[PDB]
């Protein structure tokens, strides 16, 4: 429970990026009213507040919510920060509103399936022409070569050497229950782990017509990249940014080159390793979904071709 | 699954330790059998084998088994390590050993229980006088003042200097979360957290007589100590050492104040933190039990008196 939120603010890329979007949105914000997605324990909303919001409705259908409360009337913003228990879908506001907020990314973006809220909230509540916060997101594609997991598999066929033991046997083992699974597994990567340049396959303007079809229907793009040197090849990772409007925008990276962030990155390893060399081709497709039983689970379907080798498909879902 | 052996053979305070526990004993190895209870991948039951044992068996009850069967080929040991599924209590080995030795220590040392099959097989198994290794085990309580679940609470009142929020209220509601609960929590600490001198509160001679009805019943003793300094108490930790008999035995500690294993301690955390000075008097009293459900699962039983407060008591179990 209380773990996601320490980790939430003690996250500095998303706690900063949110407080100067909002802040860079001063004239839109100023004198006007904002719904607040999923407010959690409303610091999203007292941003807003601070960048000169009149009014601003939090909404939050966690238990949290009872300490959003508290932290309005902390700042002494009870007279116009309210905060209103429950989902969106069905919250009643006295007004609709010149903008909303949310922080509403999941792991691999859309784990969690929340964009649909703030979605029906902007249909719902949200005046013509009134803004979005952030208003759009990208994710992005890159071939990796993960250096732990090539630590963790290959140390099996080191430990004759450190401890006099040969345990090779164990790297195949290793190397079927770590890669040979079909789930997303969420872990932070570096500049280290990227083995071409990352490809930007989709773009979302989340006010966009037609977006909540897209998301039932699956959300991608093709992709095609160069390898920049001999490795082993271990799958894919999948991140995404976010970029608040201005006058040059504001744009918060989960990207493995840039600052780490509690969403991390989402891996999808192949069952094996594919030795690569430089510019060794690959081109793929990848597709994010809902899971079948229930939407708020991230399914990634995967298709691959790494240089001569056949297009492969690989199906996962969210660890 | 995986995750556990790799960490196991990463910590090369276990692996080392049990390399030349076992390597210590060459002169009662030499020519003997051993029975290497709970032998997971195999590693000590190839030590025992390099050692000069003339045979070994290895008894493994989980699927892991026949990676311990592979090790041992690709080692060349086919013809004296003999790797044998199921548990230990059904086994049938062609004759009684020389030697136990086994990795039976769990997270706060008995979680998993598993110490009741090594005394299992040394009834069954092990030859009048045998050699069981480790040979004894001994458990440490100290009051601790964790600096990273202080800092964790206290950086909600920190928001206001860090991003311009006062969140000060979510310190209590953290501290409900993380202290409030009654689970054993799983952590590693250092040096810094300690509160006073840790305290030994039970020696377990592993060949002793009634030790596995002593587990039944409960395992501990008393303790008192005095605090180094002013801190927030936030509770007690409890860690374990192993020694192997030799002529200096080889001491296999999991304390704060020694190099990290992947043990680390069990921590019982108070309800919310108690100031505390230099000098405060602690006393109190630690009793390790098997849950009523399930042996397998560690309860701990913790009585405690802080200077002039009244006595407390706190029941835990394993998370
Ligand atoms: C890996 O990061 C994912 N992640 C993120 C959060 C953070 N959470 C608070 C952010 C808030 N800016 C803050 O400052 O606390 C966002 C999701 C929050 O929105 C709530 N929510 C969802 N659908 C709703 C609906 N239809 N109507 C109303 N509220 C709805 C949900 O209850 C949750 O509290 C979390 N808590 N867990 C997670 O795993
Ligand atoms: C926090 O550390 C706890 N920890 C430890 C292990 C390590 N494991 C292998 C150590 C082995 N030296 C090696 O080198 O791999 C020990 C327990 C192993 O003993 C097996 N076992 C238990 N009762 C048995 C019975 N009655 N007869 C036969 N085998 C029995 C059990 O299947 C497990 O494999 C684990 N695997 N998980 C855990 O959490």
């Amino acid at each position: 429970d209380v773990s996601v939120h320490e980790e939430m603010i003690a996250d500095q890329v998303r706690t900063e990026a949110y407080r100067l979007g909002i802040l860079k949105n001063w004239a839109a914000l100023r004198g006007k009213t904002v719904l607040d997605v999923g407010a959690g324990t409303g610091i999203l909303s007292i941003f807003c507040a601070q960048a000169g919001a009149r009014r601003v409705y939090a909404v939050e259908a966690s238990a949290i919510w009872q300490q959003a409360r508290e932290v309005v009337r902390l700042n002494g913003l009870e007279d116009r920060v309210h905060v209103l228990p429950g989902p969106v879908e069905t919250v009643e506001l006295p007004e609709r509103v010149d903008a909303i907020v949310s922080e509403w990314m999941g792991y691999g973006l859309l784990h969690e399936s929340m964009l649909s809220s703030v979605l029906h909230a902007r249909t719902k509540w949200l005046k013509e022409g009134g803004l979005l916060l952030p208003a759009s997101a990208e994710l992005f594609v890159a071939p990796i070569s993960d250096q732990m997991l090539e630590w963790r598999l290959g140390f099996w066929s080191q430990v004759k050497q450190h401890y006099g033991v040969d345990m090779s046997c164990m790297e195949s083992f290793a190397t079927r229950c770590l890669m040979g699974h079909s789930e997303i597994v969420v872990q932070d990567l570096s500049g280290e782990d990227v083995l071409a340049r990352p490809q930007r396959f989709a773009q979302l303007e989340l006010a966009r017509a037609g977006l909540e079809q897209e998301l039932e229907a699956g959300v991608g793009g093709r992709f095609r990249c160069s390898c920049y040197g001999s490795a082993p090849l271990h799958g894919f990772a999948v991140w995404f940014q976010v970029t608040f409007p201005g006058e040059k925008p504001l744009v918060l990276s989960t990207s493995p080159l840039h600052p780490a962030t509690h969403w991390k990155q989402a891996l999808l390893y192949l069952n094996e390793p594919v030795p690569v060399e430089q510019d060794t081709d690959i081109s793929g497709e990848i597709t994010l979904l809902p899971s079948p039983d229930n939407p708020r689970r991230l399914r990634i379907l995967l298709r691959y071709k790494v240089g001569d080798h056949e297009e492969k498909t690989k199906d996962f879902a969210m660890e």
